[PDB]
């Protein structure tokens, strides 16, 4: 018992930004609320449906609670340009800003300037809300809420950098920010952005991130508080086979000092020593099953004389 | 009853590109077949099984179904890059070229230079085995069949050359070439590659193609061979709606040769001349039902004004 105009009466996923614009005014006038300034939602209803309750508090603090309220009273009676059907993890840098274009055409957004996020797909899931508003001011909440809506619709470090960021030494660091420009296509990042060890760097706050790196801070602010929380029958459970004795006794051959490269006929023949009794053929099967498995890797030898490496 | 070495007598998924070179000359000699080169197949195991019967005959005109069928008698006791997990219409050119350089990788081929396919995969659907054979005289058959394969797992023209090919005038030609060299991510077509009208166009040869044009004549030729080949209540379902009353009204005042753009204020207040009995927010909800179903497009006005033109 709300009296929209007509073209206000249908469901919002049909208003236009103007349309927004209108209820807004309407409300406020309905609703003696605050004025509320004609940009305080610059999109289409569409877009306006994907906003949460936080995010209208935050665009309207006199007012956003109302809103929303209101268009849950109204309600109470998405597919992507085809280089963008992947999971986001696996968008190019290319696809984000493809992504933002069409967006920004898909929700009547204000225009989205074509350097707004410049990093690939794996980067922007680290994001937080309040990264996009920062990147974003008139778009980012909407943009954060689409991306967790294709989600729904649906990172580990060189080896030379896996022991705790605090033991990091100044040039640990530097080695981490040209890990992290290659893994997530960010612009440049200049050798002296940050020039201390890892316990100095866990002193920074997010905000000295950002002034350090305009283009990039934020993500390796969030890169780093990512890094800081992150028997022969289980072993081979873990790699997808079933247990048997000659799966058991050829990883347990493999796993002697000696024997961590080893070929076939050499396997046969210490597996025999032992006292076992398993075919030759079996042995070729065994190994090639398990290289397909990860458990060793096949380093070809022409003949029958590859030699096996447990990796 | 056929008596290979141990190596051998496992699955072929598992030979090597030497493992299969090592078979071929076992056959030659069991079977006293004529000498098979050691480059008939370089492949490993996993490509010789993607391998037509045609293609076995086509590598070994002397022995090749023999080959073929003996690893049938064998044999009677594929997950891509991030980026290539579309379906290969959507594959731009990068892509093509991941796919080149993976497969060469999982399937021990020869050398793929980057340049052998320098198009997307729209065009890479368009060529014929023979022009992958031609581009690849080492791996075309593979490569087609791995495409193939990829495709169980899962093109119109610009206005101006919606005619036939035989009406084109040499200017048209020269339209259709930058055209196609957009749409398929081809290297530049010179203006001067084909000057001549559709009629003329339409007498060369494939090879005369692939002279006028080394990298892209294939794709063009096989393209104009593609495009050789190539009631309200039905329009309202082929649309995905319902059939109303208000719709088919509403549709019909729309195909008045005065109300084709037409806003919702406007159709309403001409369905009543027309002594219909229909209410305006009916009027609304229809046309914006009619816009996100492609029959017609909302052109906005501010405050219920947006004019709707029929598409």
């Amino acid at each position: 018992s709300i009296r929209l105009p007509a073209h206000l009466r249908l469901q919002p996923i049909y208003w236009s930004r103007d349309d927004v614009a209108q209820w807004l005014k309407w409300a406020e006038n309905e609703f003696s609320l605050r004025p509320i300034d004609s940009n305080t939602f610059e999109m289409n209803g569409k877009a306006l449906l994907l906003l949460t309750k936080e995010d209208f508090r935050y665009r309207s603090p006199h007012s956003g609670d109302e809103l929303y309220e209101l268009l849950q009273h109204i309600l109470k009676q998405i597919r992507l340009p085809a280089h963008l059907r992947l999971q986001p993890i696996y968008w190019s840098r290319d696809d984000v800003a493809q992504w933002l274009k069409w967006a920004e055409n898909e929700f009547s957004l204000r225009p989205i300037d074509s350097n707004t996020f410049e990093m690939n797909g794996k980067a922007l899931l680290l994001l937080t809300k309040e990264d996009f508003r920062y990147r974003s001011p008139h778009s980012g909440d909407v943009l954060y809420e689409l991306l967790q809506h294709i989600l729904k619709q649906r990172i580990r470090l060189p080896a030379h950098l896996r022991l705790q960021p605090i033991y990091w030494s100044r040039d640990d660091v530097a080695q981490w920010l040209k890990w992290a420009e290659n893994e997530f296509s960010l612009r440049p990042i200049d050798s002296n952005t940050f020039e201390m060890n890892g316990k100095a760097l866990l002193l920074l706050t997010k905000e000295d991130f950002r002034y350090r790196s305009p283009h990039s801070g934020d993500v390796l602010y969030e890169l780093l508080q990512h890094i800081l929380k992150q028997d022969n029958n289980t072993a081979l459970k873990k790699a997808g086979l079933k247990v048997t004795l000659p799966r058991l006794k050829i990883l347990e051959v493999l796993q002697e000092p000696d024997n961590h490269h080893v070929s076939a006929e050499d396997l046969y023949k210490r597996l025999i020593d032992m006292g076992e009794e398993i075919g030759l053929a079996t042995v070729y099967r065994v190994l090639n099953q398990f290289d397909d498995a990860g458990i060793v890797t096949r380093h070809n030898f022409e003949g029958g004389k590859s030699v096996f490496e447990l990796t």
